[PDB]
């Protein structure tokens, strides 16, 4: 429902494309049963429509040699118009265009090779006799008096719109033909298909941008105001600017583009005028989209800035933003990677209010990007992109761009024998055969460019219950605390209770407190934000406490979300202990957390979870009803669960059939799940000491586990086990003395 | 494979040089079996190619008197063209150049001595009869009507390109002949051979700079984008600017050079124009390289800078950087020693993204520099440069330059008798004989200029296992933790384990924890970054915590790397102890380390190692699985290892045959390896008390060791030995209470 703009199917006038024989591109197909639906008439022009604007306007009709539900058409219309198969041509005629002084007439490429003379006469002139030219600017097709093809372009403008011309007219061949490059920048020009990884954010942009522009009567009918303020933001390199020029190409609205730096590089008293000129050009031209790219360049905080020409431009922009009446039909967009450095006044109601967040893409989204990049490359058969896309984490769209680049250049090194640098233009017997293998993507993925931007990430964890041995009651217990209130709202208001929003895990180390949290976030299919305690205490050597307020906020957009504060013992030991230097646990971040924890509605779909293995030093305030009032003690695994731990840890290993698991599980008593996973890691570490020596077979054996069990060491003491059972019994008391 | 651009061999047209008799340099050699490969024709011109551009274009062919695979040629072509032997002349003809108004005609040196008149007529005129002048500007050769040689230069330009001229023409002798200096600045001009110590960084510069320029079709073919943003950085004096003018001389691309200060010294509103003029001059001239030297002069952070003419130039540069379309074929380079003071916006994708790091050279690299400097000097026979290059550590390329200088000037002092300062031009009987001895390099290497830039260094240690007595299991044990995952990736994914990334050494003082780490970094041949704890705590009196984030980053470029945090006890005692003032160990840097330690992939090739001799105060958080979960206790040496310690410590000493080692080893019980090394140092301290007295023989004797053993003192207590065996047994428990 949030994607509902992607919906496009079932338009009667909407149909696919297929073969033509006719290499004079004047023609356009028909269909006999389709005209039955249509108004179509003999002669002049159709408006056929397609991807990314530009279209073809020329003579039409007679066909049906090829069958129908598909459209005949001249395969040059594929280099023009769309990319290729499967999409739609959209046709209605636009008849009887005006008769002018004739139009255009200039070549591009192959006319310069060979004998020219007066050109258009030499080759093309016989082609128009009483046919005369329904035409549009931008058509490039093959025509000759000769070897049977050369392409051709357009120059002159008598009117701006397209014509059906007459003779007696004056035209000119007097120009110079041209090179390719002007064509590629038409074909490389970006559409909605070059962006990948953001579906959810495009659905919000067309609802905000496109829909009010084309259909202003809608909001006018239900009586609602369109926002004029869209503000895009995200980390560097995430494709913000890219979504700009996509929407530039995809609109029927005049598009003006302001570069923040380009405004500031100007002289004083002048750059004040460039803005005033940009808001005047749009308002004149009916609907329009102004886009101010890199906004925080021109508008930082009036409280920290120096020059008076810097403070005007910010007060200049405010005075234009309020000069927008709905009558004008103008939408102002903007893009910034530092949304918190923007002047606060710009983000208030009536200026920039709607926000759209372009985030770091996840493993699905970054696969979609890798495919948009490499679709021009030639790849080997050993290339598994679903394998690559899994191995790149901190990478945003611009890193995958520089990843595909460092792999191609690694392939050019294996070829450095057959390339010379002393030669002028090298042979093409390598130029064709040079392809990119997976052995390269392993090399690029290990290099510098893997250095990438990495900060708070919000995603569904990949760990399911199947990764967790034992603990079957808490799995049951958690599902109630999280699923049912989010899944079944009817049950709770009925019986009159309000759900509780928070949970505290406690127990000995290594018993799975982290796994339980990531697991339930995957079952509810909610988002997961994880902040380890040592990260709370680090940032304040630079002294920024807004980063805690920023995390609760960030989880609010991501609702439904579980917000998991891990290793709370590290914060309560930030003083060293209860006796310690003599502080309590509450200081620093904890007072800022208990505050922000209370600003969240009990109806909220965000759900907080703590964890600590030091229940003695957690301060009384965290445990209050309304904060984390659900306490759950996770014990060491018993003997029957140690069976279940060992099994799940080995699901990725080539264990032998003869290894007897429940033999281990009952000889290991004070071990936690961290200890058993450590046994398995050494067992495989003794299997490799064979494997390399066995060279100078490969399935881990029953002897190795025997060997590992010797050194194995119990991580939880005999006194610890007891003491946890003291807090396991009553930690409610705690607070109050 | 990363060096693959150095590859140059097997070009058919590529061959060496050898003797000619012919002192009229118009000629150029041939070969009879080589022309069989060639197209070579009789008369006019060849393009012969060589080192650092400039070449010779003149008559060619007839030879074979001298044998082939070598080339005859006139030894003046050696002062021109290359330096000397062993390199290549590269030849193809460029026939039939145009017939002009004649060209040049002006002398340099020896014509001013003697009788001139009208010059060119007096001596050189008979030399051209129906031979007429295939020629190029820059040839300097011997010609006379007279004593049989004087050299000669070029002045006029009728066309820019070179000519085969005719008579009836008008030329002029009307200029004034000239001094040498204009020639030396041609010969001292810097090539790729003046730089030394960076091979790995040049391979990256030609892949980034040269290859896209000469061969833009390559990246166009495999469909990849060349970077326009190369940014060089490093400490002062490391030869950044030097790599600039090398690439200046070595390119066929127009080279423009911006000096940062020279931009800023200009008036306001003007220096804005000098940049705009510099990006316009390049774009006009096809491929081109703009180099902005000392970048951080013009572009510091827009958040800390004052004047508005300082903020324009930064927004001026941003607006030019984005005005670069690939069509332009321009690469913008830059150089800075303060990469973290550059405005953040310049380093984002699409502006300056590729980085190349010119580091402090190591002992090999600085030997290569010393040889590039002293190759003009006359050296004595006592000079061992491999000995000098070992003794200079904090020295970068510009210190070795000022080292070779302070040694030459020390040699001029021993000569101060035969030099007078009251004389005008001193005698040359010293001017020839003055040479540089090793007794000087000892003096220079002890002086001020040894004061040098010294900070974090990344290198393979010079200590191998042979330096370490005993500890044979940990040597085995370490190799698995480090080598096999880096050497044999096949074994680990097979059995399904992920390797663990970190190790914690603990034990009593002086037992070799430092040696074990440096040793395994040498065996894997990986890089070694060492940060002693007291260095973590010092910088924050200036309050900079980015230096911890900067160390993990720095180890990431250096992968494979071992990152060794030494003396962690000093950090955990930064409060004084557990009871202490009442803190825990975690504060300060430790919370910033545990954070940065987690941002490193388990697939990473960087490997972290800690060490502490105070296992009681290390905080629980370091030991968590995923951080340092491998604990290894290094015990005091037993009796059989104390034998092995004493032997390795003495490998550099003239021990007598009669000294009985295992006698010592069993009378020393509570001693650690630090204690035994201390015995050996006093034993040699008692040998020198003889040696000087023995003057008023030299091999250390068996008596001395007897004498030292008396005072020897046990550094580890009797209660310490026990207590370590308590933590040696269970330190896993630790965390959790
Ligand atoms: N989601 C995406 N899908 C496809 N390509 C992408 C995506 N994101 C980035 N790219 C590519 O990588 C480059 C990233 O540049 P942009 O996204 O335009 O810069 P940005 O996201 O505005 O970040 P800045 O400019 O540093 S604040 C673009 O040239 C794209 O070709
Ligand atoms: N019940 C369990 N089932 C499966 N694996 C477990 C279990 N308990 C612990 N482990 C293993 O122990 C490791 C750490 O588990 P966590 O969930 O991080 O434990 P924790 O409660 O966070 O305690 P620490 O101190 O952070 S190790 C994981 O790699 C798991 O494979
Ligand atoms: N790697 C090297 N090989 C040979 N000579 C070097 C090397 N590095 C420095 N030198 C010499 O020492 C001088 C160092 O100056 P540069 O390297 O040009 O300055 P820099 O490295 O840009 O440092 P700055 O200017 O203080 S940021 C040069 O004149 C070189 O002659
Ligand atoms: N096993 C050993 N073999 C050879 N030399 C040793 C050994 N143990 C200690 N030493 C000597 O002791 C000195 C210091 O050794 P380190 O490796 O620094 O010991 P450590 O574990 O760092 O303890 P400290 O407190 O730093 S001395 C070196 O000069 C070594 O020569
Ligand atoms: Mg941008
Ligand atoms: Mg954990
Ligand atoms: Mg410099
Ligand atoms: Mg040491």
């Amino acid at each position: 429902l949030s994607t509902a703009i992607l919906k496009q199917k079932n338009r009667p006038n909407r149909l696919i494309v297929d073969e033509a024989i006719n290499e004079d591109n004047s023609v356009v197909s028909l269909s006999q049963p389709k005209m039955d639906e249509l108004q179509l008439f003999r002669g002049d022009t159709v408006l056929l429509k397609g991807k990314k604007r530009r279209e073809a306007v020329c003579i039409v009709l007679s066909d049906d040699t090829c069958s129908d539900e598909k459209i005949r058409m001249n395969r040059v219309v594929r280099n023009n118009l769309r990319v290729r198969l499967g999409d739609v041509i959209s046709i209605q005629p636009c008849p009887d265009v005006k008769y002018g002084k004739r139009i255009h007439v200039l070549p591009i490429d192959d006319t310069v090779e060979g004998i020219t003379g007066n050109l258009f006469e030499v080759y093309l002139k016989p082609y128009f006799l009483e046919a005369y030219r329904p035409i549009r600017k931008g058509d490039i097709f093959l025509v000759r008096g000769g070897m049977r093809a050369v392409e051709f372009k357009v120059v002159e403008t008598d009117p701006s719109p397209y014509c059906i011309v007459a003779p007696d007219t004056v035209i000119h061949c007097e120009g110079e033909p041209i090179k390719r490059e002007d064509e590629e920048e038409s074909l490389n020009e970006v559409g909605y298909d070059d962006i990948g990884g953001c579906r959810k954010q495009l659905a919000q942009i067309k609802e905000m941008v496109e829909l009010p522009l084309r259909h202003p009567a809608l909001f006018k009918a239900i009586g609602v105001k369109p926002p004029r303020g869209i503000l895009l933001y995200g980390p560097p390199g995430t494709g913000k600017t890219l979504i700009a020029r996509a929407v530039a190409n995809e609109t029927g609205a005049f598009f003006f583009l302001i570069n923040g730096p380009e405004i500031m590089s100007k002289l004083a008293g002048e750059s004040e005028s460039n803005l005033r000129k940009a808001f005047e050009e749009a308002e004149k031209n009916a609907p329009a989209i102004i886009f101010i790219d890199e906004l925080d360049a021109i508008a930082p905080k009036r409280e920290k800035t120096h020059g008076e020409v810097e403070r005007r431009i910010v007060s200049q922009l405010l005075t234009l933003m309020d000069g927008l009446k709905q009558r004008a039909h103008v939408i102002v967009m903007a893009a910034t990677n530092r949304p918190n450095s923007i002047d606060p006044a710009l983000r208030r109601f009536g200026r920039f209010d709607r926000e759209v967040d372009i985030g770091i893409p996840d493993a699905t989204g970054r696969l979609e990007i890798l495919q948009i990049h490499t679709k021009n490359m030639k790849l080997a058969d050993d290339v598994d992109l679903e394998q690559v896309a899994n191995e790149t984490h901190g990478h945003v769209g611009a890193d995958l761009a520089a990843l595909c680049s460092e792999a191609a250049l690694q392939a050019i090194r294996k070829k450095m024998d057959l390339i010379d640098l002393e030669d002028e233009t090298i042979d093409a017997e390598v130029m064709n055969s040079l392809a990119v293998t997976m052995d390269d993507f392993r090399w690029a993925l290990s290099q510098s460019n893997p250095s990438a931007l990495r900060e708070t990430v919000v995603e569904v964890p990949q760990v399911t219950w199947e990764d967790i041995g034992g603990l079957e009651d808490v799995k049951r217990e958690l599902q109630e605390l999280v699923q049912y209130p989010v899944e079944h709202p009817d049950k709770f208001l009925k019986f009159g209770m309000t759900p509780s929003k928070g949970v505290l895990f406690y127990g000995p180390p290594g018993c799975g407190k982290t796994l339980l949290a990531k697991a339930i976030a995957n079952e509810c299919q909610a988002n997961f934000i994880s902040i380890k305690g040592p990260e709370l205490l680090t940032m304040w050597f630079g002294e920024s406490e807004a980063n805690v307020r920023e995390i609760f906020d960030k989880a609010r957009q991501a609702a439904p979300c579980v917000l998991f504060f891990d290793e709370l013992d590290s914060i309560a030991k930030a003083r060293g202990g209860n006796i310690g230097d003599g502080g309590g646990a509450a200081d620093r971040v904890i007072n800022q957390i208990l505050t922000e924890m209370d600003g969240m509605s009990t109806k909220k779909n965000v759900f907080i979870i703590g964890a600590t293995n030091r229940p003695d030093i957690i301060d009384p305030a965290i445990l209050r009803p309304g904060r984390l009032d659900q306490l759950i003690y996770i014990p060491l695994p018993d003997e029957k669960s140690r069976v279940a731990i060992l099994k799940a840890n080995l699901r990725k290993s080539p264990v032998a059939k003869d290894v007897d698991l429940e033999f281990l599980a009952k000889m290991t008593n004070g071990f936690s799940g961290a200890d058993l996973t450590e046994i398995c890691q050494r067992a495989c570490k003794l299997a490799i000491r064979e494997s390399i020596e066995s060279e100078i077979v490969p399935e881990i054996r029953r002897d190795h586990f025997e060997e590992a069990m010797r050194f194995a060491r119990r991580s939880v003491s005999d006194n610890d086990i007891r003491k946890y059972e003291m807090f396991a019994q009553t930690l409610q008391q705690s607070r109050g003395f």
